[PDB]
């Protein structure tokens, strides 16, 4: 599923991401824009042989099982395919564990390089929320 900007903002807010660990809703919408272009089916292979999955590009080295990432963990206790669903529940629940791990949203390199320190509230401007 390819979400609209305000459509995804509304879904993330319903699933409890707005101000989760102190990160306002526009931080989460900005991260999804630059990780996936709001496409739940996005996948990308990393140099280390791990793969990133879904709207927030969650990694198979730590967080999900894909059967092809040696010596990896599955700390979200989910198949990586669950992260590609039109239903964002699995991606949201796993993102809540990641952002609680100690480095906050710096876990997402695209958030640190494209969203951090910017006017992230622009990503929810105009939206009925
Ligand atoms: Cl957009
Ligand atoms: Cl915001
Ligand atoms: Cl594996
Ligand atoms: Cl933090
Ligand atoms: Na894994």
């Amino acid at each position: 599923k390819v979400f609209g900007r305000c459509e995804l903002a509304a879904a993330m807010k319903r699933h409890g991401l707005d101000n989760y660990r102190g990160y306002s809703l526009g931080n989460w919408v900005c991260a999804a824009k630059f990780e996936s272009n709001f496409n739940t089916q996005a996948t990308n292979r990393n140099t280390d042989g791990s793969t990133d999955y879904g709207i927030l590009q969650i990694n198979s080295r730590w967080w999900c099982n894909d059967g092809r990432t040696p010596g990896s963990r599955n700390l979200c206790n989910i198949p990586c395919s669950a992260l590609l669903s039109s239903d964002i529940t699995a991606s949201v629940n796993c993102a809540k564990k990641i952002v609680s791990d100690g480095n906050g949203m710096n876990a997402w390199v695209a958030w640190r390089n494209r969203c951090k320190g910017t006017d992230v509230q622009a990503w929810i401007r105009g939206c009925r929320l």
